[PDB]
């Protein structure tokens, strides 16, 4: 019960923090742009974490008895929310890129409609991937609870060749490498703009000020995606240790818990990172609380 509380504590903060981020975008129309449409997808996702993921994660911890479908769901649901966030964070990455790179075509391309469409597909593909073990790629009955029900234990029910080759390497590592690659060009061309506006026979502080803020938002976005990888890589690397190195000390349960917990923490930093990196956001939250 010493660690049980921690998981619940995180669940609460995850719900409040993001429901606040969602309500703030519903009151302040100065946040209701195409960009923040994806932010909500990330928020709503990190909300279902403290609402479902954590409640599930803490359940399958001690293990239980239920069918394969029911078990795999309570075991692969967290893979969905995390996978959805992969799409969102990648979207935001491309978003800030289109804005800084092609400011004019930004409005003609990055529309509020296409935003909704993408988000929808992101979740659809999020379930297709996150629940792949349910498609048949699972270990239900691969050497108590009686016929029908299965001893719902993560390691015994969820494949490793999947969460490594498929999940991590492809559906997480590759995206992060793409996201990284994006922010590479973003901050690369951004400073080129400042260089071109340095040899100009005119002030034009409108371009500079606006750009520096488009960059400020891009940087703030980079800090968001950065925390994700920083709060998931540990758990994934562990899976690579247990998998690729069978003789290597199988990660301890206590260290395994800590690592798994860290992932549940990524659903809490976003609210605080907005109220910190975004002056527009913090002022909105302040209004809500006071009033
Ligand atoms: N190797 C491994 N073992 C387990 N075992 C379940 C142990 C456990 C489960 C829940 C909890 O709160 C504390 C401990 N869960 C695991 N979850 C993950 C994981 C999730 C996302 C990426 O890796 N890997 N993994």
């Amino acid at each position: 019960s010493v660690y049980i509380t921690v998981e619940l504590a995180i669940a609460v903060l995850a719900i409040l923090g993001n429901v606040l981020v969602c309500w703030a975008v519903w009151l302040n129309s100065n946040l209701q742009n195409v960009t923040n449409y994806f932010v909500v997808s990330l928020a709503a996702a990190d909300i279902l974490v403290g609402v479902l993921a954590i409640p599930f994660a803490i359940t399958i911890s001690t293990g239980f008895c239920a069918a394969c479908h029911g078990c795999l769901f309570i075991a692969c649901f967290v893979l969905v929310l995390a996978q959805s966030s992969i799409f969102s964070l990648l979207a935001i990455a491309i978003d800030r890129y289109i804005a800084i790179a092609i400011p004019l075509r930004y409005n003609g391309l990055v529309t509020g409609t296409r935003a909704a469409g993408i988000i929808a597909i992101c979740w659809v593909l999020s379930f297709a991937i996150g629940l792949t073990p349910m498609l048949g790629w699972n270990n239900c009955g691969q050497p108590g609870c009686g016929e029908g029900q299965v001893a719902c234990l993560f390691e015994d029910v969820v494949p490793m060749n999947y969460m490594v080759y498929f999940n991590f390497f492809a559906c997480v590592l590759v995206p992060l490498l793409l996201m990284l690659g994006v922010y590479l060009r973003i901050f690369a061309a951004a400073r080129r703009q400042l260089k071109q506006m340095e040899s100009q026979p005119l002030p034009g502080e409108r371009a500079r000020s606006t750009l520096q803020k488009e960059v400020h938002a891009a940087k703030s976005a980079a800090i968001i995606a950065g925390l994700f990888a920083l709060c998931w890589l540990p758990l994934h690397i562990i899976n690579c240790f247990t998998f690729f190195c069978p003789d290597c000390s199988h990660a301890p349960l206590w260290l395994m818990y800590l690592a798994i917990v860290l992932a549940h923490t990524n659903s809490v930093v976003n609210p605080f990172i907005y109220a910190y990196r975004i002056r527009e956001f913090r002022q909105t939250f302040r209004k809500i609380i006071r009033s």
